[PDB]
């Protein structure tokens, strides 16, 4: 019998999990998703994701694929999986895909949104889904300071010591910093990311926005190539994986990025 | 020695509490806030709220007052109090007020926003802070159908049986329904509300918006004076107390209502 390969759009609140990746030590998003899919499929299912997210990080645009011998209507993979999942994980859509699709290796870019709540006093609504930053932030100054990161660049100054890639070079396709009321949102897209690149970049933009560092400091850090000179890694709770690019031949759905009320 | 009367703006995620009031409940917002204030004041503190909220309901614009013999700087009533509160409750501001102020009796109106997530599939991010409604809604149709609620009206058809008020008559100051992407937001302001009035109005508005009841139905239910004819009470999860009106002489802070990214 045929082995079907299926892609899913997954959303999750990452606050009650210890990251995406399944392992034998702590609760993960992947384990809950695999248990729900196996219930529907009536066999053990293994999923492969576009981008693993660390503990506390959320997703609206995560994509996975899996193989199954189970033939089913689209309802099974959407309503059925969601009925079996906890309330903080959900399928957004299902698409059957060709055998040559791979949620990680077919992807050509990933995009993240980082949500900062900027006030002296901490927030209570979505408290583990926003990062509280105490001192006032100048979002326009952060925006202008971030534009130098566009294109192919050596991201050694924003790279964690644990990254195992052998090159620190990546291509940032866009970067935007905007204020929405008391919130400051960082939107960044690249082909791929070195370990903790997004949160490292946000951590330093935060020092520029608070006026602890100049507007040209990001250009300066980039040029100086040393992660010890850059700001501490920003907290996990404001980060969302919001979109993954794939070739148009796969025709995957593209529902709103969000999180929540933000526009595409 | 003076007795000081202090007002605070309070925000809370209601999902882990069984409503505001501590009476008859193991888990309440009021208990947590009174424990926090008693520790800062070094004496037992009792707070009085502008509008009690039911189990699961949220607040961004709640206001309380309390009396204390403790003379403290504004930081103790904000940072100090927040240090003694759980992560899902927070003080937004402090203001000393005259003796004649009462968070309930000085208020002239309360305003709520109700957030509906209107996709076929349920959400995962902010799952206990939005109401999932699976049938497609026509927000403009809901808006038009709601306007007959304006002004002084007998809200019998939208009142729960547990309401003990004399008169079911209240004054609806405004009501609007707008779509924001996949979300539908009901914004309603009245001098005061009867029990379950907001959630009962929203329940019937969603039936109209889904084309299950005619656009005239809200006016027909209003005139019928029988809550058994009206739709089921909408879920608590999407409801937020976002603002309370007080006379200008009190000069109370008016920070963003949200929740989250919604503009004022
Ligand atoms: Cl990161
Ligand atoms: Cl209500």
């Amino acid at each position: 019998p045929p082995v079907y390969k299926i892609a899913l759009g997954i959303e999750y609140d990452g606050s009650k999990y210890y990251g995406w990746q399944r392992q034998n030590e702590v609760r993960s998003v992947q384990e809950k998703l695999e248990k729900a899919l196996s219930q529907v499929a009536n066999e053990p299912i293994t999923v492969f994701c576009a981008g693993r997210t660390d503990a506390g990080v959320h997703g609206t645009g995560q994509v996975v694929h899996f193989e199954t011998t189970a033939l089913r209507k689209d309802a099974a993979w959407t309503l059925g999986v969601n009925a079996n999942l906890p309330g903080d994980i959900a399928v957004r859509w299902v698409k059957t895909v060709p055998d040559d699709f791979h949620a990680r290796f077919s992807a050509t870019a990933r995009r993240y949104r980082y949500i900062i709540y900027n006030h002296r006093l901490r927030p209570a609504v979505l408290s583990k889904g926003v990062t509280h930053f105490y001192e006032p932030l100048d979002a326009e100054r952060m925006h202008r300071a971030a534009q130098c990161l566009l294109g192919e660049n050596d991201f050694t100054s924003f790279r964690a010591v644990q990254c195992q890639s052998r090159t620190p070079w990546r291509n940032v396709m866009h970067i935007n910093v905007t204020r929405h009321g008391p919130y400051v949102v960082v939107d960044i897209k690249a082909n791929a990311f070195v370990h903790h690149m997004v949160r490292n970049i946000v951590g330093s933009l935060m020092e520029v926005g608070a006026h602890n560092q100049p507007e040209s400091w990001i250009a300066e850090l980039l040029a100086a190539k040393d992660r010890t000179l850059a700001a501490a890694t920003a907290k996990a709770e404001g980060l969302y994986l919001v979109a993954v690019d794939y070739p148009d031949r796969y025709d995957l759905p593209k529902p709103p990025m969000g999180p929540l009320f933000l526009a595409d």
